[PDB]
Order: C-alpha cells, then sequence, then structure tokens
C-alpha cells in the first residue's frame, strides 16, 4: 500500500522506520538513510574528477502513486518545495479511477555516423541501404553479450543533408536495441565499430560517431483521468476547474513562453526520480525539450482533454532514456536503494514510472494555477 | 590563481586543504566539506516534503577558469565523469588568449497574465497599453523593497492569440527587473497583484498568473578564442582540428538529433554549477532548450566560427535565470560556500560564469569527437 496516513506529519526518523518495515528493508538499508555519508569518499573520488567532498540534497518519498494497479513508492531528490506534496496529492486523486495507466516501447537508442567529403550523398545513401545487413552484422559481432540478453542492432536509417553550411553530409542512424541500460556507451562503441565499413562503401570521411539524446524511438506513456467531482473546491466547482485546466493547456500549446514553464513543471517530477536512481538528468532534459519542439513549434509535452463523458483526461509521451545497469546507478549505495524501493526489474519499467510522476506533477501545477493561484500552496510550503 | 598543478593527482583531503588556504577558508568552512552531513536533517526536512534522509553527489572544483582577467574556482556537482576534466582543460587553453570574455543584460524576468473570455482581444489590447503606467505603479507598490534595491516593474507587453483552441486569449507580459534573485516568487506576486485591474480594463477573466521560464530578456554571454597551434595533436594538426570542430557545429545547426546531444553537452557544464549554488537546475534547462528552438528549428546554443585570422571563435548566449538570495541558496550550508568560492557579488555575475563553463564544456566535447577519428 502506497498510501501513507499522516506521513507528512511524521518525523523523518518515524518516516524512515515506517518505510523500513513496510518494504521490509534491512537495518543495513535504513542505516544508509539514517546516517550521513552513505557515499564513501573513495567511491565519490571515482565518479567525478577533482573531488574535494560531497554535496547533499533532501531525499523524499512520494505517496499514493499507483501504476497499473501495482502500488509503488517513488523516491525524489530536489530542493524546491511543493513538488513532493503536489505529486502525491494528484496521485491520490488518480487512485479513485485506476491510478496511472502506462506503456512503453522497446529500448531503442540510435547512433549517428556523420560522413562528409562525399560528392554524391544521395547515390551513396542507397549503397549503404543495400549493404545494410553487412553493417548490422559487424555492429552486433562487437557486443554479443547484448544479443544474449535480447538486445543488439535492429536497423539502419541513412539521412542526407545537401544543404549543410560545410557542404553535403550523410548521417546514418544505427537503431540499436539496448536493454536495461541507457545505451550511451553501448551505442557509441557500435558506431565507432562500423565507422570504417561505412567509410569504405560511401567513399566519404566519417566525422562524429555519437548517440543522439533525442531518443524519439524510446518513448514512455502515461494516462490519467480526473472526475470533475474530485476537483470541486470550496469556491470553484468541479466543472469550473476542468475548463480552467483546459484553458491553461491551450495557452501552453500555442504560446512557447507558457510551454517553457509548463514543461518545466513536468520535469520537476521526472528529474528528482532520475537523480535518485543515479541517472543522467541532463540526457532526460535534452530529449524531453527537443521532442517538445519536433513540429517546428515548442509546445506542451502533456495533453489535457475532456472526454465526451465530462471527465478530464491527460496524457504524457516523451523520450525516456533511463537505465539500471549504468555507471553511477551501480556505484551509488542510494541509487541501488532507490531501485529497491521502486521494485522495478527493467529500465522501461522505471521509464513508465518517471512519465507517470511527471504527468501527475503537471496536473497539480495547473490545478492550483487555475483554482486560486500558485502562491497559496507553493509559498505556504515555501517557509523560510 | 585558478591554476592547480597536479590537483587531479592530489588526494581529496589534500585538495580540500589546498583550496582551503588558497581562498583563506576558515576551518568552519573546510569542515563542511571534510565531514559528511553538512546539511542537518532539521533543515533538509524544511526544504522538501516527506524527507527520510539525504542523497549525496560528488562535489568537485574546476581549475584554470578565468573570467575577464579575474581568476575563479568553479564548484561542480555531477555523477558523470570527464565533465570536470574537460571543462578545466579547455579553460586552460582559453587562458593563453585572455580566458573567457562574458557579458550580461539586466535581470529582466516577466510574468504572464492570461485573460480569456474577451470578445474583442485586439481592442482590449490597446486599452491596456494606454493604461500601462497605472498597471505598472500598482505592481511596484506591492514590492517596495525591490525598488529600493533598484529593481521593480519596467514595462508591459500585451500579446494576442485569436487562434487559441479554447477561443481568443490575451496574454500581458510584466517585464519585472528582479535583482540578485531568480525572480520566480517576486514576479508571481506582482502578476496576481495586477490581475484585478487588468480584468477590470479588458472586461475579461484572468486565468493563469505565472512567470515564464523562457527568460529571453535575461541573457548571459560568453566568448572564447582558440589558436590552431593549441589544438595541434600528435596525429591531427591544428588546422585539421578546427575544420573538424566546424563540421561538428554545422551538423548540430542543421540536424536536431545532433543539436540535442550538442546542447546536452553545454548543460553538462552549466547544470553542475547550478546544483552547487542551490539553484533550480530545471528552470535553467527549460529556458535553455526553449531558446534553442526560438526560430521554429531546434538548433545549437553555441556558435563556432573561424575568424579571418584563422583562429577558432566560439560564443554562447542563452537565458540564465539564476540567483543568490533564493530559498534553497540561503538555507544550504554548501550553497553559501559555493558562492563564497566563486566570489560572486551579484546574480548576473554568477550568470556570466555559468555560460562560460558551458561554452568551455561544449568546446571540449567537440574537440575530442573531432580529434580521435577512425
Ligand atoms: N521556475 C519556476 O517556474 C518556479 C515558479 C515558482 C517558484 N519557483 C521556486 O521559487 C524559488 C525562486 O523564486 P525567488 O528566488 O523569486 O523567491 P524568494 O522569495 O526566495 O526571493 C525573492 C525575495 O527576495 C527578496 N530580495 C532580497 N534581495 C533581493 C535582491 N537583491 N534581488 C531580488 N530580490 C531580492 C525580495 O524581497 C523577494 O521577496 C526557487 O526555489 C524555485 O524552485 C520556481
Ligand atoms: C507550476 C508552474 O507554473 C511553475 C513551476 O514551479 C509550472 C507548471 O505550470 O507546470
Amino acid at each position: 500500500d502506497s498510501r501513507l496516513p499522516a506521513f507528512r506529519n511524521l518525523s523523518p526518523a518515524a518516516r524512515l522506520d515506517h518505510i523500513g518495515q513496510l518494504l521490509g528493508l534491512s537495518h543495513d538499508d535504513v542505516s544508509l538513510l539514517a546516517n550521513a555519508g552513505a557515499l564513501p569518499m573513495d567511491i565519490a573520488n571515482g565518479m567525478i574528477e577533482n573531488v574535494i567532498g560531497t554535496f547533499e540534497l533532501p531525499y523524499a518519498v512520494a505517496s499514493n502513486f499507483q501504476i497499473n494497479g501495482r502500488d509503488v513508492l517513488v523516491p525524489l531528490v530536489v530542493e524546491e518545495p511543493s513538488i513532493v506534496a503536489a505529486a502525491s496529492y494528484m496521485a491520490k486523486l488518480a487512485r479513485a479511477n485506476g491510478g496511472f495507466t502506462t506503456s512503453s516501447s522497446a529500448p531503442l537508442m540510435h547512433a549517428q555516423v556523420q560522413i562528409v567529403g562525399i560528392q554524391d550523398p544521395l547515390n551513396a545513401r542507397l549503397s549503404l541501404l543495400r549493404r545494410k545487413d553487412e553493417i548490422i552484422e559487424l555492429a552486433n559481432r562487437k557486443d554479443q553479450l547484448l544479443n544474449s540478453l535480447g538486445g543488439g542492432c535492429r536497423d539502419i536509417e541513412v539521412h542526407t543533408f545537401a544543404d549543410t553550411p560545410r557542404g553535403p553530409m550523410l548521417v546514418a542512424h544505427l537503431i540499436v536495441d539496448v536493454r536495461d541500460a541507457m545505451g550511451a556507451n553501448t551505442v557509441n562503441t557500435m558506431a565507432e565499430a562500423v565507422a570504417p565499413l561505412m567509410e569504405a562503401i560511401t567513399g566519404g570521411q566519417v566525422r562524429l560517431r555519437i548517440l543522439s539524446n533525442l531518443a524519439d524511438l524510446r518513448l514512455a506513456r502515461a494516462q490519467v483521468r480526473i472526475t470533475p467531482q474530485q476537483l470541486e473546491t470550496a469556491e470553484f466547482s468541479g466543472e469550473a476547474v476542468i475548463e480552467g485546466i483546459l484553458d491553461a493547456y491551450a495557452f501552453a500549446a500555442v504560446d512557447p513562453y507558457r510551454a517553457a514553464t509548463h514543461n518545466k513543471g513536468i520535469m520537476n517530477g521526472i528529474d528528482p526520480l532520475i537523480v535518485a536512481t543515479g541517472n543522467d538528468w541532463r540526457a532526460v532534459e535534452a530529449g524531453a525539450h527537443a521532442y517538445a519542439c519536433r513540429s517546428g513549434h515548442y509546445g506542451s509535452l502533456t495533453t489535457w482533454e475532456k472526454d465526451n463523458n465530462g471527465h478530464l483526461v491527460g496524457t504524457l509521451e516523451m523520450p525516456m532514456p533511463v537505465g539500471l545497469v549504468g555507471g553511477a546507478t551501480k556505484t551509488h549505495p542510494l541509487a541501488q536503494l532507490s531501485l529497491r524501493i521502486l521494485g522495478v526489474k527493467t529500465a522501461q519499467a522505471l521509464a513508465e514510472i518517471a512519465v507517470a510522476v511527471g504527468l501527475a506533477q503537471n496536473l497539480g501545477a495547473m490545478r492550483a494555477l487555475a483554482t486560486e493561484g500558485i502562491q497559496r500552496g507553493h509559498m505556504a510550503l515555501h517557509a523560510r
């Protein structure tokens, strides 16, 4: 059960103990949170360069979250107040209608093999596509362990840019199926592995061989439904809040200035979960925002509609390149503990949870903005 | 002097001591970094909700960084390796040509007063513009202290959207000059303060009254110059690396897939400095990426050119809404220490340093990508 009565009123230690026997955490786990210094300086000096100490941020746990029926405790790490309070409140509201319904796609990341110096980019493109299976085999032969787990290269997509400032270019895409890893290093290696062969076929000169953070092939989805009766406040009625939420969305869909803050709200829920799991939060931000302006217009990441049943339905679909076997995820004592609290067994499972927390946050942010204002809640929670 | 010989080889304690007497830090400061738990649980339980403990990340210090002649030590907080090593290396290279040259604009943030229900958005627009000074006075009367420091409302910009899915809308912008604060709360209050008056003039129904993180009015700039001779490697020559760096930029400027990673690298340097200062890293990310696609095309945040002198010149201009008097910046013992190491006296001073670290990072990321080929 994710519901935690009077949890916000409970003392930190009381909370850590409650969460402890609830999940059945060993003392060895509770001690990592009980005392400061869970990350030894010998390990901290192994992650970054020029380490002189450690910086710490609050480690909270959101409640009420329910993904596909299964209850789950979401660990968050931020400095901004109201975030954990809103994510949990909206999560409580979604419960009454089935919580959050999520889904995802195969962990498909893609490398880029930039080739310049070609005089016939278009012709050379077909040369690559026709010898695609060769290029694929070579890529896989490098990372066979990945193929053992069911991952590996799946397909190649060659694109051209004859309008490049520095002459025509040929950018081939290696759609590699990573597994429970973000795929950064896995993909980057395959890119540098096939680099020689592609260069031999097109007769060009390979430049960059890096992955693309705009993982539009590794999407994660999340849905919610909010009955008007649930949003009925003392002043405003249920119906009144729904229209407001809809106006707030229309605004963000047409004006980039509002879209910026709107999407920022979404990230406020996703980022904290990423830092806690030890994942690269910057990769998530880059793929999120870039996907938000894929139609030549910076728009909203979430969508808020009112089904023909009167209910408020919102969704969230965005690139979610997150892992479980990554570098920092395995070396940080708390990163491993975060995964244990979540109970996630795969990267995509974690991905689905991340987009659910975001969809919830955005809902809470807009509900307040349309209800009264933003100061009442945030500022109250923003004491001192 | 920001140069730190064999700093990377020095032990953590050795580094903390070296940084200690260099800056003349008291034992009270060094102890915050020496021992774990610089952030007491009573304070940690006051920032976020449902706090059960604390999460810690490495706290590093980049070297060689020189902004406008003045040397400075940049504190960074990340989990990804190579970041602090690259930012410091490229910083060492920029030294030979004057380090980094930065500049900024007045800390101008802007609120949004969305007004729906108006049947004549365009006409109602002029009604607001003509009674602008009234709306301005009311806004300032609220935050009297801000005006004492030289901040306060400066101008109002009303925009219309008759093409909105939910009918026509009227979005007025309150260009408020915050000072050393990000302006979030300062601006949000003024927006809700003028909300009634605007509603009276246009006859509409005010909806949202929130700030816009796309702070394109609070820009920060940074420039660098890299002599080809400096980039000359064992295999590749100086000239050879410059062209590669240029190819790498052209790629990001035309293709969004490369731009995403390109800009990600820039943030790899800016974000760590933000977390260390206790600032909202997410606001920075939102304003950064949104500004990257302001021309209907997601492009590069930095620019790499080759002056008619043969040298490689790069720049960086982006929204930098960062503060010094914010909520978390003041309550975190280390956030205050980070500001002390930086020696910054204003928010914009910190803003200029943030864009310099980013411009350096992007340079290092591309240099490597172009250097070690097939
Ligand atoms: N990014 C967003 O969309 C968003 C929105 C709302 C709140 N927030 C949160 O609010 C915080 C940032 O808001 P804030 O920094 O405006 O709030 P704040 O209240 O902490 O700081 C502003 C206050 O500081 C005072 N002040 C003193 N000296 C000042 C100076 N020299 N210059 C400017 N103001 C000065 C002012 O009186 C003002 O009331 C962050 O913690 C952020 O998480 C973010
Ligand atoms: C609440 C908000 O206006 C500010 C986030 O601090 C953003 C959003 O609408 O999602």
